[PDB]
């Protein structure tokens, strides 16, 4: 397909949002789309419904089942294992014939033609991530990356959010990025205090040697970090956790994104159509 997106979802709530993410992508593009799923975390009901979504929204899809290598340090916490699947196996999850894939979070709402990210220049980087917003000034106390360890490590480089990222698989394979990320993760994870945010900390840690193309800030907006004024420019939205309010996930979705209920109700209408 012209646009290839992968995502990971574990739980009924994240599968419900994953269907919404997919409908939002297809409402904003006429280019061909293929969705790739990390199979082992999904429910039987989701896997049964995905051909119905595919036929209604007009996309292709594929399930990838990749076993965690025995040598590689395992993660006992399911959340951390799922983070490992986002970042450690980018060279082995997809076929050698696929040249590019984008990770889009299951809780995202897309408001752009995702082919614009496929066409974005990476200047030789094997992947691109958006930076964490600095625009919501009242949240500065929670930007852990602006002081301590990260401020000294980064030397003014951005601390990137891992909700969305484009992977040029040809370049990623040319650089042996997959083998190098697995080895650094294995060494660093011997310390259980390292890589607190595994999927996010690992590429940010490796960005002096596995380059990151810093994407336009508009590629990823999250209310927690980003101003209300920049929402209108946002290409995609992440429903990231707000450590100050601790607002529930579905409340954030309905309150922030006016079209969320429309996609949710449309997918539920498709489900009642297939059921009868
Ligand atoms: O498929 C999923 C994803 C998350 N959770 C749980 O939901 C809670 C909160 O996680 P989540 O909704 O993923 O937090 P976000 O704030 O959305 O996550 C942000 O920060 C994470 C790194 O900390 C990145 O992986 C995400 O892409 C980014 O959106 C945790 O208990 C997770 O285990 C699930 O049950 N299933
Ligand atoms: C898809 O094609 C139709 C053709 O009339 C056009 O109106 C619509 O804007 C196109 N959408 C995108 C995202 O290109
Ligand atoms: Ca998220």
């Amino acid at each position: 397909a012209e646009i290839n997106i992968f995502s990971v979802a574990s739980g009924h709530l994240y599968e419900r949002m994953l269907n919404i993410m997919m409908a939002s992508v297809m409402h904003h593009t006429n280019h061909t789309v293929k969705f790739w799923f990390i199979e082992q975390f999904l429910s039987p009901s989701f896997k049964d419904f995905i051909p119905h979504m595919a036929a209604e929204y007009g996309f292709k899809y594929e399930m990838v089942t990749y076993k965690w290598p025995h040598w590689l340090r395992q993660q006992k916490e399911k959340q951390r294992e799922i983070w490992g699947y986002k970042i450690l196996f980018l060279d082995v999850l997809f076929p050698l014939s696929l040249d590019k894939v984008i990770f889009v979070d299951a809780d995202q709402i897309v408001r752009t033609d995702m082919y614009d990210l496929v066409e974005h220049p990476l200047d030789g980087a094997p992947y691109g991530f958006a930076p964490m917003c600095d625009s919501r000034v009242e949240m500065e106390g929670y930007r852990f990356w602006k002081t301590g360890y990260w401020a000294n490590y980064l030397k003014g480089k951005p601390y990137h959010i891992s909700a969305l990222y484009v992977v040029d698989l040809q370049r990623f394979r040319e650089l042996a990025a997959g083998d190098r990320l697995r080895q650094q993760y294995h060494a660093l994870s011997a310390d259980p205090n390292s890589l607190a945010n595994l999927d996010q900390d690992l590429p940010n840690h490796m960005q002096f040697t596995i380059p990151i193309a810093t994407l336009p800030q508009e590629w990823l907006w999250c209310e927690t970090w980003c101003s209300d004024e920049t929402l209108k420019d946002a290409r995609t939205i992440d429903l990231c956790n707000n450590p100050m309010t601790k607002e529930p996930k579905l409340d954030r979705a309905r309150r922030q994104v006016p079209e969320w209920t429309k996609y949710d109700e449309e997918i539920a209408e498709l489900a009642r159509r297939v059921r009868e």
